[PDB]
């Protein structure tokens, strides 16, 4: 298909970055449609590592035009920091990147609010990335937030920012009893970059309608994972945007009937960073092995990632929510050297009923237990293998099993962080 | 197609209700996926009028199961009022309606906030429907809002509501200097209905995945119109949800690749209620004629609707944003007896450039002028006509012209408020 969607089928960090950088080789565009700089996607080319937060993952291919879509909450400061960092490395960011005037802006006060709210929650802290994600989304939805388009008239912007900050500062000092964020300070910082931001504005929806008509290859880059979806995730332990496939159209302007293939990135075992239900979570040596071998530390907060076994019950909710066309099984190599590997095929509800469907809000997961299928592991190193032939039968079985349980074909398998340690069994762009 | 989407291509009130009630005749389900009780859809059967707000439009057909999807912001009070009203009229609401445990709840404090914010905006008041729509969406996105699922444990709900209301009451009295909303009062009112709400909960995403697999006919009912979309509309003069087609998946849980046909409801002339750009707006006698003949008063606030000429430039933004498959031209009969009728084919930008594309945020519409094509009107009454044969050539030309300008076929034409005063040239369910 022409329009391919790449998203995390779990709770983020499944390996979308690597997969976007890899498939973009034939793409004209790459579009981020939700989230902000809470994401942290690692590209590794010939050993050279790049971690992107807000900048789309096609940024290293000069043949691709990177687009930050309207669904994205955009921090000017964040953008500037990543730009300078990539430019210093020879990546002419300003020539490859475009953005939406409809993108809300994340300013220092959103960070102050996120921290305050997080503090206020005490024991029940969501465990957010400390960027002002949610607050920026609140402002958007309240219709008081500033957007990239507002920079098109600095005087009027200055007026708008004053009103908003006075509003939020009132709450910050009187209610949370936190320090106020300085108006002038934010105003100045933002104006210093305005012209750069503004210089990259394109009408994204019209642009994508044109690409679509030309049959151009487009890639949509997800952020976070399905179970972190504001609507369908383990609420309130979630991110504030829709991480599921419908977010592709809300956050880019492309008509929903133009999605041709939805590629769901699937890790091979599970990880979650932040508070929240996690049925297959492991607190034993194997959990520790998982973290270790898979270097599971948040590419944005550096926080350690909780690890567990692949949960086919949760993954099946992702299948239906996102109309998966296929999966990209990632981090298989990490399972190398395990006597056995298991996957969750059902959930035992606290009331005794066996179920193969997941609960919705976090509280409804309270006493659910995972029911497993334990399969043989494999001692052979599968790292960097680019051919199924090079995978042991235990590895292939685990693979067939997952397809069986989900009803979705594993079209791509990743065996290491490098762009090329992968086997593409079927290229989404050809399907 | 099996999954058909019906939405307003303008700024709401295009006539979605009538169209949903009509096409649902062959449908198993009807799903609202965004908005709340700000909508006001008028069904008219054999002269008998029904105005729905939160309850889906298939509610009068016992063969259809009505579903309030997760994208919808749900007011328990609002639901109860409409239920009692429809039940008194013989419509066994509780048997035909189902809802999502993921739907946020709109409580009295959201109304108090909406009014406060609206007051605070002074001259720049959005002109909202006075329901707590935006505030309920803010709470959702902030992850502090209550949802239908929270009612599954009344003690814990009571705890949660206390925290939230204390938070909002603080803002209401200290900052807006408005009266506080009573905790106990809201708690009691909400608990009185809890069991009823809770009794209608179904897992909507899984339900729709099952319908889809059975090839069941499903209809998705839009609320508001494209230009009121939180992301793509004339921001901030908008509603807080995505009214565009991507909202179908975010607000129902159905995979975006399962939308088969998107039917865009198109009024024949334009109307807008609430503040906001409106290029083709008429302040003359013809504008007055439009309001009058088309009884243009908000079916929810009773406020008068601003009227103007059909704007093909704005409609073309809706074509691309929603991947329209076809249109339903409504209220043609209203144009009866006009020497001429015109439609906007382009916009003159304040800088002199001619454009056929629309600006995004409200401010970017500031001095845009509409450029028209003036066509002959028709004196013949087209009211209640169910055959193109019964339309005069001037009416048919106007029709061909619109298709020409948009590149989208007008599959259905409505000629009066009654369910049957319509011509279906092509049934979305068959395409
Ligand atoms: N060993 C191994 N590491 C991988 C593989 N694919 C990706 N990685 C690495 O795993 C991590 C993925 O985490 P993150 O970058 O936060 O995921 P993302 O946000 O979805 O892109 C990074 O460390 C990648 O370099 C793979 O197949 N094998
Ligand atoms: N004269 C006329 N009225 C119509 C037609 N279709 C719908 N209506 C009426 O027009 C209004 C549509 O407004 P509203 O119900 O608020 O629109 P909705 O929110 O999209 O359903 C109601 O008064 C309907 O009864 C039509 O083709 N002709
Ligand atoms: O409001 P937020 O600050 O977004 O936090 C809410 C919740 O979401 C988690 N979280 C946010 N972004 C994440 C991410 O990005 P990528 O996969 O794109 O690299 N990967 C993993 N977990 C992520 C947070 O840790 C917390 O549990
Ligand atoms: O936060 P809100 O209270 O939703 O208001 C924001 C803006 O949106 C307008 N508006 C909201 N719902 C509308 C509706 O519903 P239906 O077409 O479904 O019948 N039809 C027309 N205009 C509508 C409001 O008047 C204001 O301009
Ligand atoms: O890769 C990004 N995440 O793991 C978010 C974080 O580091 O908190
Ligand atoms: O039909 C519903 N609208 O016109 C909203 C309103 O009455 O304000
Ligand atoms: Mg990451
Ligand atoms: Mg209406």
């Amino acid at each position: 298909g022409n329009n391919v969607v790449v998203l995390g089928t779990q709770w983020g960090d499944e390996g979308q970055g690597k997969i976007v950088d890899l498939l973009t080789e034939r793409a004209k565009y790459v579009v981020r449609y939700q989230g902000g700089h809470n994401a942290g996607h690692t590209l590794v080319i010939n050993g050279e590592k790049t971690v992107l937060h807000l900048i789309p993952s096609g940024i290293l291919r000069e043949n691709v035009t990177s687009i930050i879509g309207n669904g994205v909450v955009l921090s000017p400061a964040a953008l500037m920091k990543e730009m300078k960092e990539l430019e210093d490395r020879g990546i002419p960011v300003r020539e490859r990147l475009l953005l939406s005037e409809a993108c809300p802006l994340i300013l220092d006060y959103h960070v102050a609010l996120d921290n305050a709210r997080e503090k206020a929650r005490g024991a029940k802290a969501i465990g957010t990335t400390g960027r002002g994600i949610g607050p920026a989304y609140e402002d958007k939805v309240a219709r008081r937030g500033l957007r990239v388009g507002d920079l098109f008239d600095k005087e009027t912007f200055a007026e708008k920012l004053k009103e908003v900050m006075e509003y939020h500062n009132f709450q910050l000092v009187n209610y949370y009893k936190a320090e106020a964020v300085d108006y002038q300070k934010v105003l100045d910082d933002t104006m210093a970059v305005a012209d750069i931001l503004t210089s990259m504005v394109v009408d994204v929806s019209d642009l994508l309608d044109q690409a679509r008509q030309r049959g151009d290859f487009v890639m949509f880059e997800g952020a976070q994972g399905t179970l972190l979806d504001i609507d369908h995730g383990t609420y309130p332990y979630v991110t504030s945007s829709n991480t599921t496939a419908g977010g592709v159209a809300t956050g880019s302007g492309l008509g929903p009937r133009y999605v041709d293939y939805v590629l769901g990135i699937l890790k091979a075992y599970s990880t979650r960073v932040g508070a929240g239900p996690f049925p297959t979570e492991l607190f034993d040596e194997t959990g520790e092995f998982l973290c270790k071998q898979g270097n599971e530390f948040g590419a944005t907060t550096g926080r350690r990632r909780r690890t567990g076994w692949l949960d086919t019950v949760a993954v099946r909710r992702a299948v239906q929510l996102n109309s998966l066309s296929g999966f990209c099984l990632t981090k298989l190599d990490v399972l190398d050297g395990l006597k056995e590997v298991k996957l969750c095929v059902a959930y035992r509800m606290p009331d005794g009923r066996e179920v193969t469907t997941t609960p919705l809000a976090a509280d409804d997961w309270k006493g659910v237990e995972p029911i497993y299928e334990t399969m043989p592991g494999w001692s052979e190193s599968t790292f960097g293998v680019k051919d199924r032939s090079g995978l042991p039968q235990a590895a292939l079985n685990y693979i067939k099993r997952i397809e069986e349980l989900t009803g979705v074909p594993i079209d791509i398998i990743s065996t290491g962080p490098d762009r090329t340690e992968t086997m593409i069994l079927r290229d989404p762009f050809d399907a």
